[PDB]
């Protein structure tokens, strides 16, 4: 039983649907592949066309998904998609009377098209199935779950009836107990404040990050006109007439002063995130209460984008309310993609479930064979030295006790939005000093941003209070309390609350990361490691092994291990031997404005990504006759012949917009297709 | 007693408050001034800046208004602004919150702002007074009415809190008596269903004219489930939670497929509009039925944007509920604009009103002087060819009786949308062929679209059915019957449902316009010409001399009438003596894609006007080199030598560009101050 899941808008690479598509018109695209009940792949179309919650449709997704399974397009005998297909076609109709020169495609005609000229797939109409979105969120989070029957809360931002669901699971068994409507949804409630903080779609962990720093009482009486619980675990949203934002009016009423971009965050900001979240987590425990009381269950399993509020899920953890707590990897709209691969199934038949609790999120495309590596690590050689260690985890251990910074690269990337020691970026935990270090320094991100601790599970109630019920922290679902007696030794991942993000690795969830950590707790006496993401702040988690490389050389990292090879930067690397090569959305421009007097302006020349959101950067007149003679295999040091050399100047105007990944930038050729490790 | 009124967004010239702000937000920007009283001038911005319903500051329709009435800025004793201040702040607030760069400015400080840097003028707070919306527009609709007392229905898109609101006026005293709120807005479901047609704002009058060509029945049923009717006038519009837009999911779900831009109207797009047509007026008159029984007036006041639906007006007026009717040539957002400034005034002392019913709207900037005309014209000569008849209005009728489709420009702009003799194009109303030519290679519009009659008030009774109630027919505010004896006669100006949207036309309305049309009717025996708006496709209403000559040249128009000079094109006009200029959102883009093997894509070159909706076209490498040089002052023959000599392709090119708009281009100088 092979059912690939899809999630996610049906733009192609370098175009979308409609012009400038919306990036929240079904973002954080993905596919997933289920086989005899159990997920065998699973990867974020970010990871492969390196923009962030991208909508465009994740063709790269389902064919990196199908060589991981080891099949052709013609094996899979269902796909599921995450929406009923009515929704779907009546939103992208809306889209096209908005849009009058987009032809009349909807849901069923577009996925069969991209996976024909994708991958030569002829879909047929009877294996595609339409799925109810909570639906899929809820088999996703349940089935994962390891319990065979559990109360299932789901929270989003809109599922097509519903914002809330409630089900009682039992088996392969959903039954919907109770639902809350769209307009009352808690992630379109965070998301219309989020606004409010200078931030937009995606930025919800930010403003979860900044509000401990944050006094609830400011505006907890403001927050208090907005919702009202009522009885039988219900609640009220008050909307308004004036602006699609519950929040703003109000807000703008009583003086508040929405953050400007690159202003800092003022005792009003931090306040306001506070009270946003204390909101939030009050109505979800009014939700919770409520039903754990009348069905009388004891397991909870909880998903939608809003079950990744790691702090709302510690509260849930704490209130006694659950003996167990079960969050998936990925709760977002990708976990939705895989549940929709389930509930085809069950469409289909009888369903086939995963056999045990979920415990690795390694599930993406892997970096390759150590011959291929080997031979792709040789062509970055004018940029990096390799050095080929006899315990690359024991060197490793030792570096980080030495004090360096690390970026880990090993096997298959991580599904959703956690770096679980596949694709990170580790340090010691105990000195806080690496904090600012790797916030300002070389992530290049705000500093009121704590870092996420790993920690063996041997050691993990050493150092951490789980209590209150039995959650799963192979993913850092859960913020727990750091125990008053390790804050001061854990300086680097302890937050001003004293909680923290923990994620607890074994030998079951993370063999070689659960070594890693093992390992540095003898040699230091704390096994406990600072873990972030391995990407900048211009970028998705890195996936290839040109991306991990690409990514080290582009930030301030000490280390690189990736496959037992210990990566550093050359003195002076080459810039010259790139090849540089336009991302399907890189756009070169020259513009005129209108000048004084209605004449036309002076030249300007900028590059951007085009897509909804997408960065943009001015370049010199310089580096535009340069970039246009980009061809996709000639050198940067032989394209910067046209203009006089590859100067200093122009190498590090070049570097700055690597940086912000405008450009592909890596050696000839590539690491070639992904090979047969026998796993 | 002076008072400026305001409506419109607060963006300047070149740049927008937020980036690619939508062209919805606070639209058809105006100014308008009254003195004593009386509206003496008002002008949209459109005509000014050219982007059709701007929503951009008014910023010259106030210089322009303040010149015409001889005032000074600080001779301005209050303005007023179209909505409340924190309604309008709001929603300020939250574009600022979806861009976070922009500063936190607010309205009041825009506007003084925008005057101050824009006109010198240093507003003090207590001369700034912001205005309920609806009531706004009550009082422009109502104050012009010449009536002493009325019924005042308002429906527009939205208010600060209602789509409709329902008055009692007596004196120069408002009092509410009934309001819809937003949700039920009759504005937005007719705009929602004319995004299903290939079309955007400000195309809901086409729908309105595509309507008689469809069968109201197929899509009946279908309508009845968005909206119920209930007891003593009220009645609900029935939303969805899928999308904005109350009216696409229902028809989705059952196989209408929405008309793409370019496409032609299917029979089934037809009969949608029809049945979208019947649902307004069912609910409307279900509205004023109710409340002319219950308010006990015989006279109604229609005003907001949805009483630019003529086919409605002329339904009321046919339906008996009234002895009168009466609507404002500006019943969209303009006209609010000038209502706040007589709420501005009824703030600050007691309110002076028009002493009489408004009949003419040539209230915009005129033309210009005899002899600044004749001298503007002259720097034109390289394309144009001027006589001076001894009576024009004689000659034109006699060209308009010889088969001749005239450009008609004179004196002061029309307020509003319809063109009523200042900036129109005339033709025969009687050849069913001067439709479809003038709709195809004049105006270069849909085949569906219908013409416009004008008629002198003397014989408007011979041609059309007027009875029922006594409407005012100034201004093409209702469509009317055409006697069934004379839809033959009129072949250009009937409507496929044999109607027509009728200007009369009298000694006191428009007297040259009527002595034109009088004349014709003697020479011919049909005292009717059909008299559409002076615009090519991609312009509102022109508006200067310079706006006047561009269209008449890049419009297929067989001579222009301006100011009783009698203008026509040269055999071969020689462009290369234009001086091209950007307009202040006119750019020029060269730009490279992704393209094979991740390559950089082969160079385009494009030009665009950058606003909300804003056109773009491509250009030659050589054309954009020469527009990369522009300067203002140089002329195109002299700017074509960089790149070897004004070729014939270039000229062609560029002609193109000049009737699309994308860049000013007009012989050097200009006319000096009117
Ligand atoms: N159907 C659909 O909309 O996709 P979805 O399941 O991915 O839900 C995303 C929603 O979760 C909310 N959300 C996401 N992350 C969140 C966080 N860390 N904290 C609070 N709310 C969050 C977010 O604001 C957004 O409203
Ligand atoms: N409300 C506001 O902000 O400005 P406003 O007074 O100018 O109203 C605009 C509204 O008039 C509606 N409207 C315009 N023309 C219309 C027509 N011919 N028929 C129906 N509705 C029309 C249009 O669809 C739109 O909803
Ligand atoms: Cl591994
Ligand atoms: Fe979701
Ligand atoms: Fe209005």
């Amino acid at each position: 039983m092979l059912v690939l899941g899809l999630n996610g808008n049906f733009s192609a690479a370098d175009t979308d649907v409609v012009p400038q598509l919306g990036e929240y018109f079904f973002h954080d695209s993905a596919a997933s592949l289920i086989r005899d009940g159990e997920l065998v792949a699973a990867v974020e179309e970010e990871r492969l066309n390196r923009i962030k919650k991208t909508t465009k449709f994740p063709l790269n997704a389902v064919r990196e998904c199908l060589a991981l399974a080891g099949a052709r397009p013609e094996d899979v005998d269902a796909v599921g998609y995450y929406f009923p297909e009515n929704h779907i076609d009546t939103v992208l109709n809306h889209l096209y009377t908005e849009y009058p020169r987009a032809p009349l495609r909807y849901s069923r005609e577009l996925i069969r098209q991209r996976l024909k000229e994708g991958l030569g797939w002829d879909l047929p109409d009877e294996k595609l199935v339409y799925v109810p979105h909570h639906e899929a969120h809820a088999y996703s989070s349940y089935l994962h779950s390891g319990m065979d029957s559990a109360l299932v809360l789901v929270l989003d931002a809109a599922g097509e009836l519903h914002s809330g669901t409630v089900y009682r699971a039992e088996g392969t068994r959903l039954e919907k107990l109770a639902d809350y409507p769209v307009p009352k949804s808690l992630g379109r409630l965070y998301l219309n404040a989020t606004y409010l903080l200078g931030y937009g779609f995606g930025d919800e962990y930010k403003v979860m990050g900044l509000a401990p720093w944050g006094n609830p009482e400011t505006y907890r009486d403001t927050f208090a006109k907005l919702y009202t619980l009522q009885d039988n675990g219900e609640y009220e949203l008050h909307g308004n007439i004036m602006v699609p934002n519950l929040v703003s009016p109000l807000f703008y009423a009583e003086g508040f002063r929405p953050r400007r971009k690159g202003e800092p965050f003022t005792q009003a900001h931090r306040d306001f995130a506070a009270a946003l979240q204390e909101t939030v987590e009050k109505i979800v425990l009014h939700i919770l209460e409520y039903w754990a009381k009348t069905s009388g269950h004891s397991r909870l399993c909880f998903g939608g984008g809003v079950a990744h509020n790691s702090s709302l899920n510690g509260l849930i953890l704490k209130s006694g309310l659950f003996d167990e707590v079960f969050v998936h990897p990925a709760s977002h709209d990708a976990g939705a993609g895989e549940g929709a691969a389930y509930a085809a199934a069950a469409s289909l038949g009888t369903l086939e479930r995963p056999g045990k609790r979920l415990l690795s999120a390694s599930l993406g495309p892997a970096l390759g064979g150590r011959e291929q590596i080997r031979a792709r690590l040789a062509d970055w050689a004018p940029l990096i030295d390799v050095e080929f260690p006899d315990d690359a985890v024991e060197t490793a251990a030792g570096l980080l006790a030495e004090g360096q910074v690390l970026g880990w690269a090993y096997g298959r990337s991580e599904f959703g939005p956690r770096a679980l020691g596949h694709r990170s970026i580790v340090a010691d935990a105990r000195p806080e000093e690496n904090r600012t270090r790797i916030n300002a320094m070389v992530k290049k991100r705000e500093g009121f941003r704590p870092f996420a601790p790993v920690v063996t599970a041997e050691a993990a109630r050493d150092y951490f209070d789980l209590s209150g019920a039995d959650g799963n922290h192979e993913f850092m679902s859960f913020v727990v309390p750091v125990l008053p007696e390790r804050r001061t030794e854990l300086g680097a991942v302890t937050h001003v609350d004293g909680t923290a993000r923990v994620q607890v690795v074994s030998a079951e969830s993370g063999e070689r990361f659960h070594r890693l950590v093992r390992r540095f707790g003898e040699l230091t006496g704390t096994p406990v490691l600072l873990n972030t993401s391995f990407n900048n702040n211009a970028e998705p988690i890195v996936q290839s092994l040109d991306d991990v490389v690409t990514s080290f050389l582009t930030t301030d990292l000490d280390v690189l291990v990736v496959e037992d090879c210990l990566v550093r930067g050359k003195a002076s690397p080459d810039l010259g031997v790139l090849v540089p090569r336009f991302r399907p959305v890189t756009r070169l421009v020259e513009r005129r404005t209108a000048g004084p007097d209605a004449s036309a302006g002076a030249k300007t020349h900028e590059i951007h990504l085009d897509y909804d959101g997408g960065p943009s950067a001015k370049v010199s007149p310089e580096l535009y006759e340069l970039l246009g003679a980009v061809d996709g295999t000639t050198t940067l040091g032989d394209l910067a012949k046209t203009v006089g050399g590859l100067s200093d100047a122009l190498a590090t105007e070049v570097f700055a917009l690597w940086e912000q990944r405008f450009l592909t930038l890596a050696p000839a050729g590539d690491i070639g297709p992904l090979a047969d490790d026998g796993t």
